């Protein structure tokens, strides 16, 4: 029982020497890129709101990325080849979403995972209220919504995005929803501004959806 | 007797000190050093149930109880202290979150936490929750019925594995007066597995069959 | 005068050498235990019913609640500290207990700013105003007999054998309480009760609210 | 060069802070053997919403509070001349006045920093929106409907703050022109209160508006 | 690459030691003063009009707001930093002007997190997305003509011989706005204003955004 103690004093140990030891990363420059992998699972569409043109979608958001800083020799550490931290103890890249109408809310812990290699994954799952107009959510061929996410202060020399996929993950979707989904797509695109000369990329999820209709029964999930 | 009585106090703060100032904070569980936590419900209100977004809000308390070696301390050392009160930051606590919330939870009593001397802790958050839940049928004889997982947002089945000491829920703090009735309320332990790990993974499964009170 | 001006300077460095005897010299006072228990008195002024929602049955109340409490570690001599009797000071100085609604619908808001008053015999009065959302069904707030709703208060974290709580008076304050309110109360009370369940050797205190109310 | 002075002045500020925040402990507040005067004025903004179910009206203000501390003063000839600076409200004790009869917690709409001048003088104007209980019938009348809100420190009596105010004319010359209500009156008069378990005096100023719908 | 890893590295070691200098290496700006006066450019990017209330007279409008300023003690010369000649860091960690609008009737809400940009010479540019409450009359709003409201945006505590407002253009920019919105933009402007009041000598500057709307 002396082993418990002990691969605790690792964890403690590795983590000191992760984030008390060196300063924080400082994030990416053009001499030290870096990319983040998005993807996107669609929970439930909560609420369309026609008299201001506002939609709210719960969702997780999958980010990772590497940091050289975050490696470490698993057999030095008792073979710890990863852990949770807090996310406030590491850097976290500013993807945000850019047609939101409200600040994001929060809806899980916020904490992440590192593992040996210096590879981070953070999932938060989040309500976000974007502008989107519902029109159509009552016919069968629906409405269509799109909303745009990528770093609010880097271009793509510093911060890049992809997607491992361009089918965002349906598989938890609540099926009780009053929306049903027809589709949903994450897609990588470029955009370059006159006054400037490096690209811009965002990650476009777009989302056909219309109201549920039920039958009278159980519908059980 | 008055003279004791600031020992006492002082045995505390001494206590205190040499949990909290002497060895760094619990890091979590790991795969070697993992962690068992007992979660148990006491459903007090369902406020509101609402048709338009498909949300319903409960009220409940939600008991957290667990075991830490760190957290132990011989009473005798310390003028037969067997447990203490402190805030929920001092400590490391868990990240089990309601998988289906569709807003953030409100927190509505303070954040203390009771630790014992063998190490256990024990936490009550009282909470109101907005999660994915479709009414249809509350007017019903037969009411409506909704499920709420919760379980570790972040960790697996064998870093934290999660029980129940009952599959039923505890109804008798229940709001005699809420407009809505509970037929039945009951947390089953289930376990999962992904076809990308082999690790196991648990939730506690909340089902409530409820209707309007009549 | 300039004799005025160091009275002045002489007065408020002796309140700055008492706060700083009190709090930067020994650690906060850790709460208590079933060897030094503490008696919590509690008493109510109600101010508002601000709505009552017959779709959630919830109401929202207005009110003062009066704390206090003594502690040993917060008492003085007032002749080593220029005289000084009392102060106000910050809530956040001080230990304050975790006294809660246990039928709140939504986190409760503090409406005053948060600082207490402290005596040399070591007693602390603290009165936060709040406006709480709790479990009410107001049937009946239409009719001559009224509505009848109660809420318990008392420590979220401690037993009887650490906090004791009382009462100055079984009788709920309404001599602030607003005129032109959508409701009128019929009467307001405030009860210690003690609470043992069978699982438990500890006690359980609280202190009862109830409020009958009607529409103006 | 021209660069150099303005890095002077710069250090100036910097020294005078240092010296009056750093260089000493914070102002503990009045007390009975040194009490403060508080000086309160009202401007009028707008009247957001007059609620007839609830009776909570909604006003946006600013609230202008001055007063003088023997601790904030300086001779600005030891600092280049500074006569005055701006600053973080945080930085500096400022006085708990409070609105009585509010039903929500004030929501602050402006930066929240003070004046602060050699002679000791603050001044703190911070902008708020304020829920307080008032009953609007009458405001669909050419009579209108008349409310008062009282404010007036929290924790000190007359014998630690003395309020005045410097006329008892509330400010209406920002009030908002296209507003769904429009103002009448609007005084702020300072009143002395007693209460018969206490010799100290309670003072307080009474906001008196008289408003209709436009 | 291996020993592009150590350049990695070192080039990491340059901004680290950068921001070291620049932040932990002296004590805050203090400000400006009428002897180290600054100028703030202000331009606003309307994204959209999310709600026109009619019963508050409230409208809710979506933006950018971009500021920039130079302060001296920001510069460096690259030469010394690794050729780094710009970097991003969090608003906390820098003095930000303190720019508010004049009619809101709600606390701002930050849409976007707060970080900024600044540059070797001196340049920060900061982009928060907001969403405002103002004061606006919507009346007219169902018309041809549509309605017309406005909201200034200046410094709360400094006059103009402290913080000189400019903009580059008196043209809002609406190629961002959003095309579904329930009103569309018949025109939206950003206007430099100088304030005088008989009590006072100092002149006080705002902004003024004037925006023209309709249902769509
Ligand atoms: C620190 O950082 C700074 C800033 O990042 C950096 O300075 C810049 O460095 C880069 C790399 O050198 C420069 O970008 C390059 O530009 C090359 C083209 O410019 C050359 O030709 C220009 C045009 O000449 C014609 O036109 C002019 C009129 O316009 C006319 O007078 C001429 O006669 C001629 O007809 C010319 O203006 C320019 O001359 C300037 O710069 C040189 C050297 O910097 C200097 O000697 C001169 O006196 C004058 O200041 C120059 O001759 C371009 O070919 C090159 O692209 C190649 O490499 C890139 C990758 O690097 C590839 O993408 C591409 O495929 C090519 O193979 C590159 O784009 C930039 O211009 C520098 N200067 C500035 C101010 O931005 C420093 O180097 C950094 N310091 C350190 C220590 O790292
Ligand atoms: C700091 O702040 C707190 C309050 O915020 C102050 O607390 C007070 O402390 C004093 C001193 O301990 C208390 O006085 C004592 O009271 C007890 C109990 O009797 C009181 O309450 C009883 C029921 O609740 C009741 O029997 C009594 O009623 C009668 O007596 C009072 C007059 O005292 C009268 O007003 C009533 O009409 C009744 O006739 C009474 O309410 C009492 O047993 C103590 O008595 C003895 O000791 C005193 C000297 O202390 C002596 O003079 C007597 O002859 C006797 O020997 C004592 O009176 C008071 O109750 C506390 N009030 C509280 C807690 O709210 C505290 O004093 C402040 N400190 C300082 C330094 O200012
Ligand atoms: C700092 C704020 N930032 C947010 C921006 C915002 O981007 C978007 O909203 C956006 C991006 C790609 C495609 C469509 C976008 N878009 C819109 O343009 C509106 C709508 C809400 C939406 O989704 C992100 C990328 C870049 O900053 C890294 C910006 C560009 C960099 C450059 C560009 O100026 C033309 C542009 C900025 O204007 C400011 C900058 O000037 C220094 C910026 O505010 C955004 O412009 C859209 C754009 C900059
Ligand atoms: C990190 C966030 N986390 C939240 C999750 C969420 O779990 C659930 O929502 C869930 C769990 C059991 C049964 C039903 C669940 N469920 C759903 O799947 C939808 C519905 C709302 C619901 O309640 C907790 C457990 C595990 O993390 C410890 C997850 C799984 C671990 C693994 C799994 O990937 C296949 C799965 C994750 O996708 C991410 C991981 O990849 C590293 C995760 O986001 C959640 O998947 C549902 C699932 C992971
Ligand atoms: C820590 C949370 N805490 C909140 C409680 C809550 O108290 C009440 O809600 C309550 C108390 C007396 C009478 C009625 C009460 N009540 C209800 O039960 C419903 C309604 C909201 C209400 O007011 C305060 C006191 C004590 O904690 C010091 C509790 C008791 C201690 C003991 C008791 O278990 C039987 C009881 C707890 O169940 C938990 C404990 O077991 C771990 C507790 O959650 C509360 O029980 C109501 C009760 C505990
Ligand atoms: C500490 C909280 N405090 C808020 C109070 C509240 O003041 C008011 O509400 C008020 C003041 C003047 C005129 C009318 C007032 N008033 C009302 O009383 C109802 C309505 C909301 C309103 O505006 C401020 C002044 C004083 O505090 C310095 C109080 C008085 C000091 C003394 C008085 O006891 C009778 C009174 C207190 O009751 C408590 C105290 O006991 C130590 C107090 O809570 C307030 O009483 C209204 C009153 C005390
Ligand atoms: C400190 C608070 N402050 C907020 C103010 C508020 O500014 C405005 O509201 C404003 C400014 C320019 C033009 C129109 C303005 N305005 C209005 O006045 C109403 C409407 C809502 C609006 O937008 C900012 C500028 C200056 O402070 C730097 C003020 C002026 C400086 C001077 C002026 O006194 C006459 C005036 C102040 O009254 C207080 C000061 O006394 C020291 C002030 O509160 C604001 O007056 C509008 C005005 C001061
Ligand atoms: C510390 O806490 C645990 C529970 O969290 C206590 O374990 C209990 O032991 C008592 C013996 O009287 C039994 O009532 C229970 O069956 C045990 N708990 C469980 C979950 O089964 C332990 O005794 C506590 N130590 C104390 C009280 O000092
Ligand atoms: C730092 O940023 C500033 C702008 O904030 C840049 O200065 C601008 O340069 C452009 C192009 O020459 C000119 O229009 C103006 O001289 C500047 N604009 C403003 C707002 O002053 C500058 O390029 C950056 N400095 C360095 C050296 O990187
Ligand atoms: C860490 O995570 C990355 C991304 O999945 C994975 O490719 C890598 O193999 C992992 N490294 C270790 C040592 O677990
Ligand atoms: C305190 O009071 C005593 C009288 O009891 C007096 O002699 C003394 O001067 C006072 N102390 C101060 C600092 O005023
Ligand atoms: C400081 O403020 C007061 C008004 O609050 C004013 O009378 C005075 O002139 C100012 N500065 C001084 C006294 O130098």
């Amino acid at each position: 029982d002396d082993d418990k103690l002990h691969s605790q004093a690792n964890l403690m140990r590795l983590k000191s020497d992760l984030f008390n030891r060196s300063p924080m990363y400082p994030g990416p420059t053009k001499d030290d890129p870096l990319t983040v992998y998005l993807s996107f699972s669609l929970l439930d569409i909560v609420k369309a709101d026609s008299s201001t043109n506002e939609v709210d979608l719960v969702y997780w958001e999958q980010q990772s990325w590497k940091l050289n800083s975050l490696m470490w020799d698993p057999n030095e550490y008792g073979n710890i080849t990863d852990f949770r931290t807090s996310a406030a103890d590491i850097w976290t890249p500013d993807i945000t979403a850019y047609s939101s109408t409200r600040p994001v809310q929060v809806l899980s812990p916020q904490n992440a995972l590192v593992n040996s290699s210096g590879h981070v994954q953070y999932l938060p799952a989040q309500r976000l209220s974007f502008m989107c107009d519902p029109t159509g959510v009552d016919s069968e061929e629906g409405a269509t919504c799109a909303v745009k996410f990528g770093s609010w202060s880097y271009g793509g020399w510093e911060i890049d995005l992809k997607t491992d996929t361009d089918q965002v993950d349906l598989s938890s979707y609540y099926a009780s929803s009053k929306y049903e989904i027809l589709s949903a797509t994450q897609t990588r695109q470029v955009q370059h501004y006159s006054c400037c000369p490096e690209p811009y990329i965002d990650v476009n999820l777009v989302v056909k959806f219309r109201e549920r209709r039920a039958g009278n029964g159980f519908f059980r999930n």
